[PDB]
Parts: C-alpha cells; structure tokens; sequence
C-alpha cells in the first residue's frame, strides 16, 4: 500500500486530557513505519515542521486507514487545518523536561480565581508535551459564568518548537496578559476579522452565503430539490480572495481543501475526471465539508471558443455530473474564486448552480482609511503615529485603485525609512530610529497605482459653469422630494461643445475631481460597459466624443443606435451624464427636446485662475525662484492659443535645456522664448466664432 | 544508509592551524569506507578530484552523517562552494618530498618584517602540507599593519594539483611573485566585486539590499511585515548574472547550499516534491545565507498557458507557502535569477519580497572602458597593449556590446594575434608576441556576436555624408534620438515626458526608410528590422506568441530601436466583424504598447505610405505627439544629392556646373535623381566603353525616362491629413 | 491482469434461495484481493458510498472478470442501473445485529392476509445484511394479484 498521504479529522465523544498529544493512527500503518504505539511521532503539514505527539494504536478498524485522528488543540498549534496534508517521521528526539514555564490567557482577564490546584494537574494529566499554542476548550472553568482561554505562550528551558514534557515540581508556573503566543517560534498566527478590512457589505453577504446552507440544509433539503451549493467570488483584480476564503475557512471547522486546478488535471492523461471524482468523494465523505476552487475561469473558460479544450469539454462535464449527483440533503458547500465575470464559463454561470454571487466592490477612501488603520493596529505601534488626519489626507491623495499590493506600500516606506536611519545614526539599534511621512509619500508616489495599465489643484476649473455642475449634482441627487412630488424629469446632463485645444478637457477634469468618484472615460469611435453603469449606480460618466456617433463608422452607427436604449435604462436613475463634442451641428434634432439635454453651455479657453493653476503645475517640476518667472507674464501672453499648448512650451523648453547644457539646475528665459517662438497661433477664430453661432442660436 | 553524497561544513570553533586540513568524519561512515584516520582521504568537487586531508573521528554524534566538515578558508584556494555535492575516494598514494617552495603574499609590497619564527612553524604544527596557493584568516601581523595573508604561488620540485611533502629544517623557504598562482596548476581563482565593473550601479542595489537581511535583521524584527528573503534578479541574455551570483556567494564566505538543474523532476509522484522539501529543510536548518534559484521561468513559467502549468504549479505553490516562515530573525535569503522578466508567474511576483525587482542591464556608454582594462589585467598583466584611447575607442564602437560579447572580442583578438604571430615568425612561441589595434578591429569585423544573431540579416552601410536632405528634419530626429538615450536620471528627475515614437509619412521614395537606417546606424549602433505582414502565422496563436517574442525579447534597452517599414497593413482588418488575425494581433500590439511610457528609451519608429488607414484604434494621443512631414527635398538637397552622385563622375573635365540641371528638376526627389543619374551612367558605358565622364547628352537622354514625379493630389492629400492631425 | 472496473450484471436464472447478499467474483480476482469468500466486500458506484456484500466464487469458467452478477436487490439499493461504473473495496466492518424492524409495501393497501410468516422465510435466507431499500416479488397466494410487490422501510435501531 504505502500511504504516503494522510488527512486529519477531531475525535468525537468528546475526550478530555487524554484527547491531547494522541494520533490514532491505523495499526497496519504504526507497524509498517516501525513505530510502536508508545513512542513520540512528528504529525503535520508536509516539509513545514513537526509537533511531536505520541502515536495511538488506533482502537477499533471503522475509522479510515488515510485519516489519523488529532485533537483540536494540537491542530491550532501549527495552524493544521481540516484536510491538511500529514506526513510520519520514525526519527525521534527525546524531549527534555520543561523548567520554568509561563503561561498567559487569550483574554482580557488576568489575575482571576487563580486556584491552580486542578489547573496545574490538568497540564501534567494531559500526557504532558506542552506546546507554545495550547488551545484549551476542555471542562467548563469559568469566573462568573464566563469562559475563558488559556495559552501557554512560552516554556524555555525541524519543528514548530522543542518539545518539553511538563512535571508537577520540576517548573514553576508563571501566569501573565500576553493575548498571544511567544513571537520566538514564529509560529503561524490564525487570520481573524480584526486583521482583514472592513469591507462590511461584502463580508456580511458572504457570511449570510456560507452560514445558510451550514447550519439548516434539511429544511432546504424538504422543501424542495438542488439547494444553493456555488459561491462565485469575482471582481477586480486584488482585491483579495485567498485572503477571505483562507479566513472563512479558518473561522470554520469544517473539512476544506485546496483545488488550485492546474495540479489537479494532468497534462495530455485526462485524469481530471478522476481526480475531481476523488476530490468530491473525499469531501462527501465527511459531512461538514467545504470546497474551495481557485481560478475557475482558468480551469474551465468559456466553451463558445473553439480554443478552449476537449480536456475543458471533459472536466465541464465531470463537474456537471459530480453536481448532479452529489445529492440535496448533503451539507455541502462549493466555492469558486474567479478573476474576471467575462471568463467565466456561461453554462456554469446560470441559475440553479451559482445563483449566490459575491463581488467585491472598488474600495473608496473610506475603506482605504479603514484598512490602514488596520494594518497600523496590527503592526507594533509602540512607536507609528497614529496621525487620523494624516492617514485621512493619505487616502485622499491616493488615486482610487483596488486594495491590492496595500500592504507593500508599507512595506517599502519601512524599507526608506531603514535606509534613511541606517546612514543617519550610523546602524543604531530599531528602538532609536524614526519614522515618519516624507518617506512614505515618496514610496507612495514612486509605486503608483496599478489598477490601470487628477486632482483641483492640478487641474483648474472655470468659476461660471461652477454654480450650474454643482446644481445639476445636487438639485437632482440631495433634494429628490421636489422632483417626485412635481413629478419632473431629471436634466440629464448638458452638451459641452468646444475646439480640442480648449478647456472642456479641463472642465471635465475638474468636474470628475470635485465629484470625487472615479470613472473611465469612453472614446467616442470605441453595452457592456453602458450595463455597468446601474450596476454600480453612484458615479459619473463621461463621453470624450458624441460628435463622431452624432450622425469606426460602424461602431459610431452601434452607439447611436444603441443610445435609444441607453436613454430608456438612464431615464429610471439619471445621476449625472455629460458629454463633449466637437462638431455640434451633427448632434440629432430628437435628441434636443426637453427632459434629455435641457440646457446647452458653450466652453472655451480657459479662465485666467486655470491658466495661473496650471502655469503653476507645469512648473513645479522646474524651479520659480531661480527661473524669476512671475507665473502671470506667460498667461497674459498665451491667454488665447488653447488651453494645453503650455504643456507643449514645457516640453520644448526641457528638451532645449538638456541638449545645450545636458543635466539642469535651472531653466532660462531663453528656453521659454525660444519654446513661444516655436508654435503661435495654435487655435483658429473662424471655428470659435461658429461655436458662438451655435450658442447663440441654441438660445 | 549508503551516502553517495556529502556536504561540508565549517568549523564553530576558531583556532589557528588546529582547523586546517581536518575533516570530522562520522564514525559510521569513516567504518564503511575502510579508511583508519591516519590516512588521507579524497575531498572535492563532483567533476573534480579530491585534495589531501586528514580524517578525524568526528566529534562523536554531534554531527550528522550526511554532512562533513573541512577547513574554512583551504577550500578558496580550490574555489570549493558550500553546499555541493562532494566525492569521496579510498585510493591514495603517498607524495614524494619537495624543496624551494614559494609563496605570495596578497599586498603589493612584500618583503618588509618577515621575522621566518613563527611563518615557517605555522606550516608544520597546522597537521597539513603545503598546497600550491594557501588562504587564511591568521591574525594581527607584525607592527602597523592589518591582517594580511600569503598564498603560495608555485611548489616546483588526475589531481587538481600533485600534492607533496614539506618539512620545517629539511627544504628552503623563499617568498617573491605576486599574489595570483601560476596557471600550469589549472588551480580557479577567486572571485570578488572587484572582478566585475559597470554593473556595479545595480550590484550597489543588489548588495545593499540582499545584505540588510544577510546581515543585521532585527530591524523588522517587531515589525511583523512581509521578511525580505530575495531580489529577483533579471535582465537581457548574456548580461553576466552568472559571475555576479558566483561573486557574492564566495564573497559571503557562507553556506551557499542551492542546485539548479536543467528542471529538475522525478518520475516518482512523491518524490518529485520531496525533493524541494527536504532540501528546503536542510536550508532551514544549515542556514545558507544565498540559496540560487536560476531559470525560474523554465522551472516555473506563468499558469496562462495551458502546457506551462504542469508539474510546476504545485511545486511553485509549496515553495511559497513554505518561504513564509522563520520571520523577524533569520536570513535564509533565497536569489532568483531569470533570463525571461515577463514569464514569471505573477502569483509569484505579488508578495512583497520581489517588491525591489532589481534588473541588471547591458552595459553601454560608460564603465565599458573600465569592464575591458580590468578583464585585460585579469587576463595579462603583460605581453598586452595598454593604451587609454584605444579602450576608450573601442568602447565607443559597438555600442551593442554585451560584456560576453565583449570576453568574445579579446578571444578573438587573441586568436589573431596567434594567427599573425604564427604566420610571420614560422610557428615561433607566442610568450613574446604582443597585442595591437589591427587584429582587434579584425576581430571585431569578423565575430559577429549574439546581440545581432537569430536574425540573420544585417541592414546595410549609410553615413550621413551619403545623404542630404531638409536640415529641420535631421535636426527634429537627432533631438528626438539622442536627448533621452543618452542619460535618464534628467528625464526621471525633471518628469519630462518623452512621446517615444514618430511616425514617418510622405510621398513614396522620400527616403524615410533611408533615414532610419542613417539613425540606427549613427546613434543605435544596433538595428531591429521587423516586418508587418511577417509576424503573421497561420495558427491562431502563434502569431501573438511572434509578436510578443520580438517586442519583449530582443528588445535592448540603448542599443536596440524597432522599425515599422508599413505600420498601415496591421490596423486596418477592412470587412472583419470578429475572430481575425489582424484585429488580434492590432490588439496585443496595442495592449503591449500602451502599458509603457518611459521604460528604457524603446524610441520606436514607424515608417509608412498611405496614413488613411493607420488611424483605425491605433491612433492614440500618447502617440501622435510628435508627426513628422518629410517633405519632398529642395533645390539645396537635390543639388547635394547631384553632387553626392557625381563625385564618381568628371565634373571638372566636362564642364558641367551641377546647377541647371538641379534647377530644372525643381518637382523631382532623391530618387528621381539618383535614377536619372544612373541611366546617364549606364548610356556613357554602352555608348563609348568606359569614358569616365559625363555630358549634357546623356542628361537630356535620361530626363525622358522618369515618369513625371510627385504628383499634386498625394502632395494635397498629405497637407490635409497633416492639417487635420494637427 | 490488475481489475480496476467492475460491472453489475444480472443472474442467468431468479435465484429463489439466494436472492440478497449473493455477488459472484472471479477466484482469479479474488485470490490477488486477499479476501477470503467468508469475508464482506463493499461495492458501489465510483464517487459514492459503496454497499457490503458476501464474497462469492466464480461460476467456473465462461465467467468474464469484470462482471458481478447481482439479483435486482443490490442494484435497487443506490438505484444501480445496469452498465454503470463499479467500485470494490477491501474494508468490512461488523454490523450490530437487527431488532425492531418495520415492512410495508409501497403501492399497497394495509392488509393482513400475507399471514405473517411466507415473508419471514424469505428474510431468513438473506442470512444478515438489512438495508432500508429492498425489493422482493413475495411469490403467490396474495388475493389472486400477480403484479404485487413488497419493500421494507426501515429499521428502528
Ligand atoms: N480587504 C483586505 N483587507 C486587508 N488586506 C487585504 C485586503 N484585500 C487584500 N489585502 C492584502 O492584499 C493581499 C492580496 O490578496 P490575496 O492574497 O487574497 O489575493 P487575490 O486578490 O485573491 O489574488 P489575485 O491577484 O489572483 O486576484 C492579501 O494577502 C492581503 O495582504
Ligand atoms: N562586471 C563585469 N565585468 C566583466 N565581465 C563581466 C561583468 N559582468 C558580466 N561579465 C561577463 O559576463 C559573462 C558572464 O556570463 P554568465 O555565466 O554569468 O552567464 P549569462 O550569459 O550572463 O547568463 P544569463 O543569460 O542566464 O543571464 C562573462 O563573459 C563575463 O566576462
Ligand atoms: N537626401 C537623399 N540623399 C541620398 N539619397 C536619397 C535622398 N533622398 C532620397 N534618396 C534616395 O531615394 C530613396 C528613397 O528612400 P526609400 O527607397 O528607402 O523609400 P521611402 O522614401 O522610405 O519610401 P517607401 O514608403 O516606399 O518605403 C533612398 O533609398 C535613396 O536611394
């Protein structure tokens, strides 16, 4: 036979101090690895460590020969959780007697009903071996009617730790709040609630998913037939799913398993029929069971592409039967992780199979607020600031991007900050050095956000259409009473017609920053992205071109057609809609009546604060004082040649300063003069005066 | 039972002399191997031989079977590395004695307080014999001076090296040459930063940051962050990651217990795994402080493709799961060095240990000098020619060369200097002959390196004396070459953002395809030509795989600059709804184009003749920032162009001015006159024989043949589109 | 040879004596299973859980190895149609002994003219392995029905 393979399972009945430190293992299997039922063996995850508990002779032949049986205690230890792979070692090291131990409690409660006279035995009876976890769940010990936990966090004198055999004289027993086990062993630490982000409506749902079949499947099960079994977790990339489904199976005590899906077919065998049959009798042969599948979109993509695969056809078709036939009344629950909804197969992805779906949401600056500190909670803060304006501004500044690769954020700012203390104090101890912002908001810039592959400040805005965007984005949204009760159609929007050079870039830009939501533009010659837009419901959207569709050329005729049933799904939630075009001559004539594009606002060059703004901006990266420039003698001049030339006079400029004299300090006048020389008259008047035609004859 | 195979050790315990030459051997294993420890026994590399060392009983069982131990600093002399395999043999024959022994000491100026009482005695109570070059630790030395050490450079009286017998009265001992040994013992040498020059920008990355954690790491100890166990490092082929690994791992004078193998698995389903494991284990509890990974790309690509996900997942998955441990204290710092950036596995990439991801790149402009002086002294301190501006001109050609390229080039060199040598002194001994810059500018004429291999093809010479045309637009191009190739710390510093692209339309031959081969060969000094219609296959998926395969791995970051000759035969797909070959690649063209801004100065260029059909989704404002005309050229261009062509002619004996005749082709271009010329050339030849001169007649003769030129409506189509495009 | 599928197949005649707990296995097999014939045998469909059974010798030769022949009883228990895939186990566990059990056929009105004992004979030849699903033909002499049958519904221990 030789079992190379073994799993874990808790003991029933219940035991108490003998259900420690015992392995059930199968007789046959403690005679062929030569080990006797009295002697030390090392059970645990396969290549990670050992615990070393005394085998057991196994009692009676109904229990699996794979499964050896270990009690919850140990498996806290090391983190072995239900379903983790178990490998037996003959080699043994006599473990030396405990001396001096100390013990702590997981709870706040400390220095209460310290009796002792039957907790100190109860470290002896339980066939000794104390390990740094010591999860203790036995008796009913209580102060007031409250449970309590207590944890032996350290006892010092290729595994997880030494091991030591406590005695009733030979230590002195020590008791203290640590609220955690010795950080000497490193050993691995249970992900909680407390740790992850907040994610509130996420977690709920996905709690109310996993807890409803768990805990009543027969009502489900007499009711009716197929009860909900999928959970099917999509989304952005990042966001985190091995995080979520690793703690929802950690907060649970069911049997899980790993299914990444690559290892689990083998390449031109077509073994995945067998291996999900396995894989699915194993689970159903323990009740409570949970399965966890990661990257199903890989393993099973859409079957629509001829590309897709006879061993996709085949593993389709097996997981099809296998949920056919793994019965209703079984308390069974199946969870897939996926990364994009697209890819996911369409005949998997209906009703009866994956009904409960899960997303999870880009996170705002309020989540990212939240997270961090978090994080900040969880690391050591004997020394970070806490600073809630600080973090507060920090999110703020952030572009909004996914919560993902958060953390090396962090990681990186403790990497600048090393590296700075290290020169400054010349490597003093961690407890002497400093940590402060500077470091952070320069990895924080270095890094960039990821999620794609604007602030007020970096872009101005004109003081006119200020008053009519901030009523159009309250007088519709804060105050909907009036409008119910007069029962009046939302604006909708207005049309923004100007040249390309102009500011409607900039007022889009500036209207998308003081909306404070962000959003993707859509090109004008480019349904599902339209879909998406009630979905999501509170944000804005922009189109760059309307012109172009107004009248590639097949594409522009789809989304002229298509807006008929754009308007019709924008008519029952309009938030806001704006648009920009270019030729507005073009634009329909049934698409100007009333209660679609109420008002029309003509723009032009930007205003002299914007100009001043953005002068500002662009030289930021240059030097003022050194340059002597006043910031206004420029706008004065270039007032009228468009609004995004002066990126262009930059650009010029630095390039003529770093060919005449390579690496700059400073930039001359000469650079700017030679860059306003360069292109004058950028914008035409003839197209401005037709602008002011169409404004004018709009009313 | 039965080990094959043993791995050494240091010994804890420091002391002079009793540490040498001692390998504590198990008694078990020094049993089973009928060897008593009065007798030598065999230790040494698994293609090398074994070396002379004494066996010991092995400090009883403190010491585990499977390993050994052996001197701490002995093992430099044969660049022996912790944690290889190791062989042991039963057959040894006794050395006879030796006399007029040598050593060097590693300083410059030796001979200076060489008190010969306790040198000479050290070598008779350290239980060795004397080795042909001797490194260790020692001490404090005489008065005002450091810890200094000798290595013996010769011992004249199948192995590595003869071993022999030494003795305290009996033999001479004189100490002269310098530190490196002489080369008839086919003895390695050492390898340390010094040895390599110009990557040092990124070794200066690399060692700071994978010494942190090497050294003192108990600054993120309370922390609890992510551990910093690795650097990742990556870069173009033949950039020498291989030295810099074989560097830092002697100079680290640690357990450098690793294995590459050619992707090593194992027919067992088991085994396979427990092989990492166990080895991992060991890792654990021996504490190499650099653990190699090379070619994870082969052993481990990305889970995309459906073949590369074999084997290799739960093998990536186990490894990951199982580096998370032994946080706060503890270095176990693994190095993974690839070929491949992008083929990583992304899961692999996203913690935060590969969040530095330091790329070593190919060395150019600067350190090359440098690199070539250094690597010549290593080869030969003599017998060789040391001339500044040489280096310094040799450097500056080629610009394209990796430093294997580079190596390649003074085998090369020495090669000719052997096959001149031989073939002026009638096979005379090469000691004497001497290095000059002919046969390096032979060699480097006829290597024909790697960088410009898999392709085959090699565009032609042009010097910009060859061509002249519109200054304006040689002007825009050089301002748009040079200004972000030559430095990048400005363009980083400063933010100025470069387009990294031109696009070159006009009418048919105006000689934009002229002109990027005048700009490769000028600044690139490296050509990429790449076709339009050749990357397309007939599989579905072979030509994403083509185009991917030559934007990715052949790029280079200076030297290598890729050239569209048509760019306006991918974009247009004409009447396709979906599912096509053109519309996929367009796609992985513009998904692999959009998601780089600055990277390593790419500066592609793009040539083209009918601009109506590139605006078809490819039309970007990232990159039509910069529209270059290309006009046709002026009567000043074309007149140098007649010039230029005529050089070869009599123009002074026939008189003619090479005015009027530019005058009155006032709407020809470059190739209308370079064609006219060319008949004119070709009637004087058929005519008369050879001539060697020109007339009028055969210009007048040769105006018939060319077809009009320029037509107005292209020229009309070309303002309005550039007008248009703004 | 190494078998890894097995087959259901029906009994060539009904099998009056030995209807429940009979399963023919090849010696063949068998003997390189290390199971004695007085030793039970778990079999059931790939996936599932599988159902014990008395090990039986092969009908001599003629008798192909995949095949085990069952009587319209042991498929009935998973609803065991006949081809589907099979799979035998080696791992037997003693069953507590049967009291207090209950019968009543489905499709019936509640009689008791079977006169209480004609069906206990039937039982006693089963010689052990009671299972909620069991399908019987109870022979004749049942107020002159021949279309009747009887299933047992459970045991209350
Ligand atoms: N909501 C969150 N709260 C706290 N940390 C988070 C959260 N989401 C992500 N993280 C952090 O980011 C990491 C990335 O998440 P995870 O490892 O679960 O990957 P994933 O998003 O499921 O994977 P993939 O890249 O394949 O989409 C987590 O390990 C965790 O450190
Ligand atoms: N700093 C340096 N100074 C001198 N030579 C160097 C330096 N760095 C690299 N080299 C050269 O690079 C080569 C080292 O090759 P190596 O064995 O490291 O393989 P490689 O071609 O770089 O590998 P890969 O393609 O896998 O990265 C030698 O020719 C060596 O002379
Ligand atoms: N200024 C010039 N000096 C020398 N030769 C020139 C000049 N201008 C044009 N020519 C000649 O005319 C040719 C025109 O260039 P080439 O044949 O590469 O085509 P092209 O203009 O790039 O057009 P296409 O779009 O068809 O590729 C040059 O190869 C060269 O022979």
């Amino acid at each position: 036979k030789l079992p190379a393979e073994f799993i874990t399972r808790p003991h029933p009945s219940k035991d108490h101090g003998k259900e420690t430190c015992t392995a059930y293992i199968h007789p046959n299997v403690l005679s062929s690895l030569e080990i006797n039922p009295g002697s030390f063996c090392t059970v645990g995850k396969i290549g990670e460590n050992g615990i070393l508990v005394i085998a057991r002779a196994g009692d009676e032949e109904v229990h699996p020969v794979n499964v050896i049986t270990l009690s919850t205690t140990i498996r806290s230890v090391g983190n072995l959780i239900l379903g983790d792979r178990l490998e037996l070692k003959k080699a043994q090291v006599q473990p030396p007697y405990a001396t001096k131990v100390t013990v702590g409690s997981l709870q706040g409660y400390n220095i209460l009903e310290c009796m002792e006279e039957k907790v100190i035995q109860k470290l002896l009876d339980d066939s000794g071996v104390i390990m740094p976890g010591m999860i203790f769940q036995n008796l009913k010990t209580k102060a007031g009617d409250e449970s309590i936990d207590v944890v032996i966090t350290d006892a010092s004198d290729f595994y997880l730790s030494p091991p030591f055999i406590f005695r009733k004289g030979s230590t002195h027993i020590t008791f203290s709040k640590e609220t955690q086990a010795n950080r000497k062993y490193n050993l691995p630490e249970p992900l909680s609630y407390a740790a992850v982000g907040g994610l509130d409506k996420e977690i709920e749902s996905l709690k109310s998913a996993i807890e409803i079949p768990l805990h009543q499947p027969t009502l489900f099960s007499s009711f009716g037939v197929s009860p909900p079994r999928g959970i099917l977790l999509h989304g952005p990339p990042g966001t985190g799913k091995t995080m979520l489904l690793r703690v929802v199976a950690n907060t649970s005590n069911a049997h899980v398993l790993t299914i990444n899906g690559p290892s689990i077919v083998s390449k031109y065998l077509g073994e995945t029929e067998a291996a999900l049959r396995d894989i699915f009798n194993e689970a159903r042969k323990y009740q409570p069971s949970i399965i966890f599948i990661d990257q199903i979109d890989s393993i099973a993509p859409n079957r629509a592409n001829d590309d897709s695969g006879e061993v996709e056809s085949r593993v389709v078709a097996t997981l099809l039967t296998l949920m056919d036939g793994m019965g209703a009344a079984g308390k069974v629950v199946v969870i897939a992780a996926t990364n994009r909804p697209n890819s996911v197969d369409p005949a998997l992805r209906r009703p009866g199979r994956f009904d409960q779906e899960v997303e999870i949401g880009i996170p705002d600056v309020d989540a990212r607020f939240d997270i961090l500190t978090k994080q900040f909670s969880r690391m050591s803060s004997d020394r970070h600031v806490l600073d809630s304006e600080a973090i507060k501004y920090i999110a703020s500044k952030t572009h909004g991007y996914v919560g993902a690769d958060l953390t090396a954020l962090c990681r990186e700012s403790v990497m600048k900050t090393i590296q700075r203390g290290l020169g400054t104090d010349a490597n003093i101890d961690k407890f002497s050095l400093k940590v402060t912002l500077k470091d952070v908001e320069s990895a924080m810039v270095d890094i960039r956000p990821s999620a794609m592959r604007v602030y007020w400040s970096d872009i101005g805005g004109q003081e006119e259409l200020k008053t009519k965007m901030k009523e159009m984005i309250q007088l519709p949204l804060e105050a909907s009473e009036t409008f119910a009760r007069l029962g009046i159609s939302a604006p909708k929007g207005v049309l923004l017609y100007g040249p390309p050079g102009c500011s409607k870039t900039l007022t889009a830009k500036a209207l998308a920053t003081e909306s404070g939501i962000n959003f993707l533009a859509v090109k004008g010659p480019e349904r599902e992205i339209f879909r998406k837009a009630r979905s999501a419901a509170p944000s804005i959207i922009f189109f760059d071109q309307i012109d172009a569709l107004s009248p590639t050329s097949a594409a522009n005729h789809v989304l002229t057609s298509l807006l008929n049933e754009i308007d019709g799904v924008e008519e029952l939630k309009g938030v806001v809609i704006v648009a920009a075009t270019n030729r507005p001559d073009e634009i329909d004539a049934a698409l100007l009546r009333p209660g679609r594009l109420d008002r029309h606002i003509y723009v032009g060059p930007p205003d002299v604060n914007a100009r001043l703004e953005i002068l500002k901006k662009c030289t930021k990266k240059f030097n003022t004082e050194e340059s002597g420039v006043d910031l206004h003698e420029l706008a004065d001049r270039t007032e009228g040649y468009s609004g995004a030339e002066v990126v262009l006079l930059c650009q010029e400029a630095g390039l003529a300063a770093i060919m005449e004299d390579l690496d700059v300090a400073k930039v001359e006048l000469r650079h700017f003069e030679k860059a306003f020389k360069g292109i004058a008259r950028g914008i035409t008047p003839e197209m401005l005066s037709y602008y002011e035609e169409f404004a004018l004859r709009s009313g």
